[PDB]
């Protein structure tokens, strides 16, 4: 009857349903990208494979793609159980970064406390860096900051305050640690001019059209501007691939709005966000930009460090188990790893952790207070909008083991996800980048239907609402004699405005 | 947001649309048993006509019930504009009356020795000698015991008991014909079903009337009685069990599910139990109804001064409005419409108030309390029913139209009490009649015979009722309507269309 | 735990509190002027006598507000008991009226559907009325009518429609009666220019500053400077007159906030009201502005025709008891008797029927959700305001027997009665204007202290806040070991902002 | 209106006012037992010191003691800045531990024979066989049991029973000196109070610990053993729950009324139950305690990488936030402040998100559900102290000043959680500091003699409160604040009045 009474009432005694409707983004690198690793990723509950372009060359991720690829239609042979498999983008953007330590002995220079760092610009240390010269790769830098201004390295841990200026910086180490190769470089509260899309990006990101990838992670998006030349980069051909802007700086918070209206879905990149805006809080705009997403409709993703120690340990912290219990109770629709699945020692224990976690909390939702929240907040005019609230409420209603969609761009399955249903949402599609893109958002199973289009549109129907009934049951989403809500189109669909309330055969 | 906020905002400026979705109950009696006049209040507004069977011969009513069908039919020739009207059996049940006067009244003051005797000599009764019909009233009330006379307007108190009543009148007044008697706080050993109950009841049998109200009704036990009394030949008639006396409210629970509807019947409630709680009564019966999709009718006494006045008091206004508002299916008018010198103007002022209070529901609040109470259930036709209200608010819709034979699918959106009306197509005469007991539901009957091809006959009723939802503008030609059928020849499909 | 539930949980078996919160006004007359029936009309529940001056002379009043005040003050002689009773002047202002009927025989002419009637404005028909001439007082009403305007007659029941007009009305008789003498008449959609304060209410309204009466019900309120030209004539030494602005035409209602804000207090006069605007929309009138009232903190008066047939009837129909339930519910601070005790058969009975209904109604408040929707709709700075809610919230915390409340002006009573406790305010006041002008809002049982003040500030509170104690107690509403809350001021009161709980002695 | 509109307006560039309420529990060790750190640690935000007794002797933890309480009276020259810090005791329990490895540590991989005997003889540890200190381990688990060692990373499952348990390695890993053991889905006969827990339960009577965290409760009983070990010399020192088992959680609602207050340590919890359900427990824990007015911790890994690391990770953030968020009134600090490099930063990261996660409450909606569900009570005590919130969001006050002896008014204050900071000034030197274990509550002692004159020394201390207030940047003169007072030497009596 009110949230502190529902959340007394939580019993981790009770078990959750079979599916996990969260999105489950895993960031492949050289402790995932077998083909052999891969498949068990997939197994153990991989959605999307992320690759970041602020490493690597073409023809390595070119590899990685296609063992994903690889290992994804080794599950084909069954479209029951084939279970679709997204790949993103993720774009270098803007990005500051230290040089290579030199190599001579052992890496890890150690940075100490008061102790004097010069910071260059000249390339002929752009592989020699140390604790005495350090080399980053922003040629204006000593253009945007100033004496007293605080220079942080290696995710924040190394802060750095300049004393003296030149067209060279001479800095004091604040917080000491040890200095590895290539670091990523923030400068919060500084005006950084580098471009939105640089040389490299328009590269990568037409690499991307050319690989047909279904989305596109564009970091460091600012205003609304940076995400349209995105969008003329991929231009057509690209047409059809979604862009979420990663929001990691203080003037996409600012402006998040603008940049939610031109993008497809949203990012909370905490890791750059957490430095360039402080710590304390990140919480603040994590659960503002899934709220607003969640009102508008569109995915919004939860990144950067939500399971950190598991890159060396088998087990989770406490604080990593909350963190992802806390997102999806937030509302995020997919949840991502970055270090832990590329780098680490324990990828698939963390895309299992994640499993376990979010189907726990997806249990935990108050689900009628949020759907009532969510509809007070949107009387619009679409059939297959009220179609789709009239489907998730009739699935409360009967207890639906499922809601079965029927949808070649996904549009109508979108729309059940935003409602939050608790039954999974089947999405039947014949268009496999439909399938695909489809994991952006919670609740929805994408099933790809190999069948050849039926003679009659009704028995096509059928058939394509048949599979989605054993796909449901093979799974054990349910079983004969329960029911399910079927959304199919009008006639030979256009507006989704046909809902059934059908027993499983 | 709040409902403090949502009363603030009510503007009296603003005109109702949506056609009025509460029906209108009639008593029939001389000031309208005219063919003529009865035209007249179809079209004031009239859907359900109720035949008091506490007076009159099965001869009279039969031959109202005649006029009524004939007034009714004369509007068959359109099935685009005919409106159904049912017919409702309400039953004498436990009444104690009193005799006649030696037709003339006779005049008791405080004070006065009114004596009661069960001596059928005294029938043809005085300000000294008081005969009643119940001959064991003795020793079912006992000392001071307040027995009262006359809708509640005479009262009197006990002295000495009997075999007879030695009575000391508490509130005086006059006449003293055939009026009825009612003892509050006694056990009236009266049985629910008499011989004349058991012999109306049968009459509406082969009347085919479409419902009954059982008067008295005390018990679950009461309701049963009724129903196999109807019998097999019976089965479909509604059984409305109207709650009138203590024991009906204390046990309404065991009541309402034996029943098909209840009927506030507050003009002897309103004397068997305090009238300073009637209302408590009223909008309990009605929540609960409400709660179990199960028609209400708030009755008596609603328009009363307009039996020998034009324009309704500002109390009675007030009554009809609160009605609708507390939820009630049916608002019912008796001697207004039965012996009153403007029973048109009744049933007219009536359908305007119910159309300004629907107008001021918050629609919205309403649904959701209806929708968090909803058990959970596996009927596909609840869960279509329940996705087919929530559709028809977030779309607009012009209307609801389910195809239904039996009328349960049609009742089971107006149990979640969308906006939009429910426009009910059925080929069962019954039904369409049946459908006026629940808020919402406007019958249109289909005569067209059935096609062979069953998707060709769901067409053919679905065309029907958008034609009758644009001749009653309802909607028109591109508004968003709800459409609810079946597909195996269960209600569970839903298709939101535009109106063709 | 929502309004339908609380509404399936009333028992007409639970016994309501003691305490009767609503005002009840009783309209005097010659039915309940004598000194003797006046003594039983206040020990039946009446709170404010109100003097009709659409009727009557000064003589006449004066001798009333007399014997009004005899009764009152022969309960004097218990100040425990004593129940101060406030005295209303109801304007007449401006009034439309027919003539004396032709005395010729008997009374009430018969008027007949499609018989024509014609009005005169020629005072020598003036007390010659009759079914074929018809003389009114409004001089002016041959420019405001045109042809095929309707006019009313006696309370709406009679209707006409001028068929000819001149500088006379030839009109045919749409809705017939019978006619009887000086009978109000209603223009309803035509502009009638009659003043809002005549002449004769410029005397009246003196008359009251004479007689010390302690509220106006301004008749036929429009506007703002309509109740202006009211606080002008009242000016100084009316100063303290509460103005309580009736509503009862079309744009009294559609310019009720100027009205409200202007107004003491509001008074729905659905006699009127129900004549100038369709019958079938007074309800939404009546409930938009007692909730308009509500928010507002303004003593809100629902009146007119509550127990109509008690005029005739010792009990009514079932229509009129939840007419004065309903009212209430809607939260109406007083409710009105208007004929049913200044003329009729039965005025005690029907001053007790309001009283029984009335207390019906309280029991039935959801009052959590009266008093959230309430805080809601108003964060100020007033220290009494804050004390104020923090005493009813306490109330209902420890379920209190009242909430004894010290003001000489009443604001801090007033502002508890705002927020709707359950508990009775029993407002202890040295000031008998104000314990008799404290009827006008729901739930304050005032009583006047006539105890010499004490020396000590401190020996002087307690000593009011004994009289409290022993009030209760003896009239039911609590007993030794309840507990209760007190509101005093803060030192020798000023911000009524020192709350107490205390057990009762 | 909706939470959803809630957070979609949360704004970061808003900076929080109103000073953190969330009380900051800090484990002291090596790393912070100087009076220097502690010192800059008190500066920093420290409200509670915590001694682990899992680990330590008497005389080094007298020591830190010593020191703990030399810092925080380093500060108390000055009254109005003086901030009272809270000494903790945690108990080790029925803690099962292993075996000195023959310091260093071994590596045990997946499929190995690991071998666990009782025998002590092999307590000073090989890659063959381990060594554990509860000798009825045997017996109490069975085929396959899934043993865990070192805080959950190692796991085994069994082989062979016996009187000595033979094991395959699940997963492996390196050490294993004195290093943990759980036994999920078992019942462990050890007892919750050992004789190392009788006699450093004692020992934190005799060093004036304000408060014991009694690690593995199972049920009410264990509670009640603490209590009465405790004895009627520690009859004040309050006694907080430790859940950390599945027993603890399924017997919650017994431990909880029988215990001052709840920690949720979920360092063990998250290895006794599935660590993605240790969330589920939290919150359920968290919002019974809110619910009762009973302290509650959230404690265990909250910035865990800020041992090694002068930054947290984005999940720990979270972690903290949301634990304010839940409705914990304390947050706590391990190893973190105990053994880590960065102590200073750990408490001062605490202090900056819980008052960033205060200011994002929806605090009016949190205050009406703890009215809404605040049962109906006659004393009052309550009945002042809702009344006093309810005011202070009204007036937005600049705080609630509360005279208290016992602390008990204040506590009931903070139960229903107002924005406005709650003053609680008492001479009870005692009652200052366990007031840190309740959100809101900011202790102030009294060291000024009681005037003769009750008035007199009530208007002492509200004026001693004022200073504080003014002081700390609370409130300014003008602003309008609420004090709680009694009139009879019940904390009974409210006035709203403006800040001299
Ligand atoms: O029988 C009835 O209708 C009644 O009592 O009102
Ligand atoms: O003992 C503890 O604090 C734990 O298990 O987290
Ligand atoms: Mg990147
Ligand atoms: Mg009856
Ligand atoms: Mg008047
Ligand atoms: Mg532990």
């Amino acid at each position: 009857d009110t949230f502190l009474e529902h959340m007394c009432r939580l019993d981790i005694d009770e078990p959750p349903i079979t599916a996990r409707n969260t999105g489950i983004i895993c960031t492949i690198g050289p402790a995932s990208r077998s083909v052999e690793t891969l498949k068990e990723m997939i197994k153990s509950g991989m959605n999307v494979a992320r690759l970041n372009f602020s490493h690597g060359t073409h023809e390595y991720h070119a590899e990685t793609i296609k063992n994903v690829r690889t290992a994804t239609e080794s599950f084909a042979s069954d479209p029951i159980l084939y279970r679709p498999v997204a790949v993103a983008l993720d774009t270098k953007g803007p990005e500051i970064r230290t040089g290579l330590i030199k190599g001579s002995g052992t890496a890890e220079v150690e940075l100490k406390k008061g102790a004097t760092l010069k910071i260059t610009l000249d390339n002929a240390y752009m592989e020699k860096c140390d604790e005495n010269i350090l080399w980053l790769d922003y040629k204006n830098i000593c253009k945007v900051v100033e004496v007293g201004s605080k220079i942080y390295v290696d995710d924040g841990l190394i802060s750095l305050q300049v004393k003296q200026k030149g067209a060279f910086l001479v800095t004091e180490v604040e917080n000491g640690g040890s200095l590895g190769s290539k670091k990523g470089v923030n400068l919060p509260g500084a005006a950084v001019d580098l471009p939105a899309v640089s040389e490299k990006d328009i590269q990568d990101l037409k690499f991307g059209v050319e690989q047909d990838v279904d989305m596109v992670f564009a970091s460091f998006i600012r205003k609304a501007s940076d995400v349209h030349e995105v969008r003329k980069v991929l231009g057509e051909k690209g047409k059809n691939i979604k862009i979420i802007s990663k929001i990691e700086n203080h003037e996409g918070v600012r402006r998040f709005d603008e940049i939610l209206e031109a993008s497809d879905g949203i990012m909370v990149a905490r890791g750059d966000l957490g430095i360039e805006i402080p710590a304390e809080k990140v919480f603040l705009a994590q659960k503002m930009m899934i709220g607003r997403c969640n009102r508008a409709g569109k995915p919004v993703i939860c990144a950067t460090q939500m399971l950190e120690s598991m890159i060396k340990k088998p087990r989770p912290t406490r604080a990593e188990g909350s963190d992802v219990a806390n997102a999806v109770l937030d509302g995020a629709d997919c949840i991502m790893l970055s270090g832990e699945t590329a780098k680490g020692d324990y990828p698939l224990e963390a895309v299992r952790m994640q499993h376990l976690i979010a189907r726990e909390a997806e249990a935990a939702i108050y689900h009628l207070q949020l759907f009532e929240e969510l509809r007070r907040l949107a009387i619009t005019s679409d059939p297959t909008e009220a179609t789709a609230v009239g489907a998730v409420e009739a699935s409360f209603k009967c207890c639906s083991g499922a809601i079965i969609v029927l949808t070649e761009s996904g549009r109508s399955a979108h729309q059940v996800a935003r409602y939050r249903p608790r039954a999974p949402i089947i999405a039947v599609t014949r268009n496999p980048q439909t399938a695909r893109q489809a994991h952006l958002y919670r609740g929805i199973f994408p099933v790809l239907c190999k069948d050849p289009v039926q003679e009659a549109w009704a028995e096509d129907v059928d058939l394509r609402v048949n599979f989605a009934m054993n796909v449901g049951k093979a799974r054990g989403f349910f079983k004969k004699g329960d029911v399910v809500i079927v959304l199919t189109g009008w006639r030979p669909s256009g507006f989704t405005n046909t809902m059934r309330v059908v027993p499983v055969p």
